[PDB]
């Protein structure tokens, strides 16, 4: 068959993670999503030729950490971690997903991107330079997005996809 990969949408609530999968499934921007509820979504992509199947988890749920999430995040193949650049607490909050990510896969090594939503509003209170500099320190990729133009956000999804391709070739 084609290849189906699982791909996983992780960050602070608040983020965008709904509005950014709901924009590449559906190509539109729905604001004001409710926080709490979750779901999953197929999507055919072509990327350098090849044709795969992506089964997408939007994550929500109540906030806070529950360890009832870690099966589904175990069965992960690739994470976007998501924070939004008007927002400096979930800028901090990555770290804490980097490393719950790391702890259910127990590896050093999961595919990952570092997604900085919300590109299009003038607020920015996150630099560029230091998400860059903590994606550079993790070896992750880093792509800055805006689930409402879309900027950003076709590629955040393919170079992960990428790096999972990549990975399943080592
Ligand atoms: C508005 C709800 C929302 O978007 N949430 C719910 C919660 C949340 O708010 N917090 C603080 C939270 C904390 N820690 C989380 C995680 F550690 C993980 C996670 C694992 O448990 C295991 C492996 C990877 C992980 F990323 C997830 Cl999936 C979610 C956590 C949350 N949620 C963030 C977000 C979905
Ligand atoms: N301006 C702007 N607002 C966004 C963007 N992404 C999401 N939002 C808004 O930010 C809020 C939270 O988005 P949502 O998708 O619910 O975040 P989630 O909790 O991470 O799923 C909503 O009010 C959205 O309309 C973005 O790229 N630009
Ligand atoms: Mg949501």
């Amino acid at each position: 068959g084609m290849t189906e990969y699982k791909l996983v949408v992780v960050g602070a609530c608040g983020v965008g993670k709904s509005a950014l999968t709901i924009q590449l499934i559906q190509n539109h921007f729905v604001d004001e999503y409710d926080p709490t509820i979750e779901d999953s979504y197929r999507k055919q992509v072509v990327i350098d030729g090849e044709t795969s199947l992506l089964d997408i988890l939007d994550t929500a749920g109540q906030e806070e950490y529950s360890a009832m999430r870690d099966q589904y995040m175990r069965t992960g193949e690739g994470f976007l971690l998501v924070f939004a650049i008007n927002n400096t607490k979930s800028f901090e909050d990555i770290h804490h997903y980097r490393e719950q990510i790391k702890r259910v896969k127990d590896s050093e090594d999961v595919p990952m991107v570092l997604v900085g939503n919300k590109s299009d509003l003038p607020s920015r209170t996150v630099d560029t330079k230091q998400a860059q500099d903590l994606a550079r320190s993790y070896g992750i990729p880093f792509i800055e997005t805006s689930a409402k133009t879309r900027q950003g956000v076709d590629d955040a999804f393919y170079t992960l996809i990428r790096e999972i391709r990549k990975h399943k070739e080592k």
